[PDB]
């Protein structure tokens, strides 16, 4: 069936896009909260799939699978807050940001089944674009290829309550692309990725698209 | 879309309107209960938004997010009682008020998902009014601008059971305005608020509506 | 709206009609069960409301709010049995009565949300009557005004299991009157109540229906 | 209403038909399982009701109310297996019988609300019969009145898991007769029952159907 | 009724197809995960039933009944991942395989009721075949009768979380055949099975299809 090769089926399925960890005390948790900016170019697997196209438009479904680091669940009340683009992100475990009515928040117990929410098409432009041959502001670093109109928002996680939580939390964020539309197909990345924000490739070790053989007649 | 600028969308979304805390023993809890009169002029954020209009009419949806102070949940049975206007409020952890059939009460376990209830348009007048240029009873303090026809009711929280609860409770009250209607738009508050019940402003430090610059030509 | 003054709205709302307590061991609990005969003339508040009419007919909805005496809930299996009129009531924590198919019983865990059940119009007569100027069998005590055709049934509560429960239980019984019909309105009780089963009033201290004043002209 | 005297209403309502107890260790539980053959002639109350008719046909609804002996519930996974007639019953806590696809089994946690299942009309004959004036194979004991075509099946209870359960279990089995049909009404048992499988009565102490009085004129 | 002898009814009902055990530490669990390739020829009971036909086509419903080895349940988050045919299976408790979007995974708590999922008809051929009189690649062992087009997939179980789970898990996998279709009926296996992948039988001890008797006239 040709349905299997349709843009939609190719970009369906919820995949893991991030793994936030909030230990009781260690390196980055005397805070008590986390700010994860929604990022797709996170996993090279999904990134390569997207960079097959120049422009894309879609909705995103997020599912929040949390539990303690060993898999155990406890009666802990959590809060996930979506900070749209152009909005101020929490800077402390108790910033005013957490009370701002305009930053939709979802409250759920770690015992309750995973929370699920859908985020629309945020760009101010007609489509997200993985490639911008210009500057949003010149030969050159910093400020090139960067298109801020792809900014999808930020998710701020934290345990509820005035005192810090006794439990460490390991949260897995899954995302599913709904209603996909793609434009202008381009060559498939054949060089290892070096950065999230640009096509730079290792220029000394340029790998060949295909494996080799001895003679052009041996097969 | 113009829908985004519609009165309804502007006043939608559930925001935090109050944070009640009932510790086992400290300052105000050898009682075991709390009486929160429904108050909107609580958070200056929402208050400024309302004082953009003279009269407003609407329904209110209340959601009760509770848990212990650190975010943990325990099998504690709670009772939230709505004491309408003109009704007697509980004066002790065990007043008759808690048994009065006419004071609707909702019983829920701290484990159960947040309780949610809708309160109608209580005023005896056609609309709530954030400004009353008269007296409900004269140059002058006390008894001015005060309109008792805006009184929306009181919520009385307490743990159920004859003995006091072993757990401390931190309850967050969220409110959402439904079916909003507004009349007679007025200037937007440009001076810091000094009191909940009146427009008094600091008259020595009168802030300018806009920032300044050197010359009227430098830009 | 006149709807607010309608017999139905006047007698709606679930009110507390009884508070049964079953401690592990104290005065009346080496038993392990309780027999509460359904009684409305329990709370003078609701009683006065009913004695505004001579005859009344209605269905009753019962809700069972239970928890330990301090409000905590535990995984305890309880059984509530309705013993109709003319049926034999349990006389021990393990009478045959608890197994009698004809005594409908509802089993629920103290963790599960409150059990709710509806009891119909039990009287063998066309309506319940709060006043019977005769004898069911003469100037006179005992056997007067007593109409057994108002007998609505009994509720027998107990913890399930062959051994006694480790936990103390405090159960609140709420009742709501559905489909109300009233006949022959009568004067409103103006003297304090002395007994559940009769209009006897303190005859030495007869209180006046209204407060007093000095002169009939001072106001 | 005549509806109350209808065969259906007379045989409705779920009654207790059995009480299985599986202690950790005592007399009959170093096993870890129980085999209860579905038996109606268990409780003389229901038995007398059935023997008012010669033939009966009906479906049966079974509800499984379990908990520890004191009424407490714990996170124990149980398995109830229905072994139809002509099928092999488990002979050990781990017989192959428990894995046989054809023996429908229902898995439920003691925390989950009571399991409920419906068993159809199993007899190979058109109706169950409480009386068979013949032999299924002669004056005489053993092998008389016994009709094996009334065999409804067996229920095998056990805790899941390879190791024995730490908890003792007391399970109450309730049964409700659905879609009842009865034929050929007969005299009502007036002598105490002596056995489950036959009408034998104590012949020395033959009780009179009615109480006595002195003279045939005194009343 | 002939419905009882229909291919569908004959192959219905969920039966146990596998019992995976993941102890904290013992022989095969310092790993923390398990890879069970979906196998029907597991239980000789069901296998014999299938080998009554040459070709079969059907969907499969899998139910995952898990709990600790003694039947107790704990708040443990588990993950069941379906690795289709031609896909790479996890090789460690934390392989990339567990993050691969294309390997559908279902997350469920051991407290939640058993997870249930349906797997379609995976073969690249029109039907699964329990007999292939050829080679997929000759008199002869290894590489005969083996048809890889019957490969249905693999299920990879594991506890979620970065650290190993404190609890041992015993998981029972039930399978139900939906929408069955069978072709070309063949003789029923009358010799004990020796291997999962071939009809080899013990040739010294060849058992007779029927029991014996003395004379051909004694009955």
């Amino acid at each position: 069936s040709t349905q299997e090769t349709a843009i939609g089926n190719f970009f369906s399925r919820a995949g893991l896009v991030s793994i936030i960890t909030m230990p009781t005390t260690g390196t980055q948790n005397t805070d008590g909260y986390v700010n994860w900016d929604i990022d797709l170019m996170g996993y090279a697997q999904l990134r390569r799939k997207c960079e097959l196209f120049t422009y894309m438009r879609f909705d995103a479904e997020f599912t929040f699978v949390v539990a303690k680091p060993n898999g155990e669940l406890v009666p802990q009340l959590l809060q996930y807050m979506y900070v749209p683009p152009g909005a101020p992100k929490p800077t402390s475990r108790d910033s005013f940001a957490w009370q701002t009515a305009t930053n939709p928040s979802v409250f759920v117990k770690m015992t309750d089944p995973p929370a699920q929410v859908s985020v629309p098409f945020m760009s101010p432009a007609s489509a997200y674009q993985w490639f911008y041959d210009g500057y949003p502001t010149q030969a050159n670093d910093l400020d090139y290829g960067q298109c801020p109109n792809n900014m999808m928002g930020t998710f701020s996680i934290r345990t509820v309550g005035i005192e810090k939580s006794p439990h460490s939390i390991t949260l897995r964020v899954y995302m599913r692309i709904k209603h996909v539309r793609a434009w202008i197909p381009r060559p498939l990345r054949n060089q290892p990725y070096l950065f999230k924000t640009n096509p730079n490739y290792k220029g000394n070790d340029i790998k060949c698209t295909s494996t080799s053989r001895d003679k052009i007649t041996t097969l």
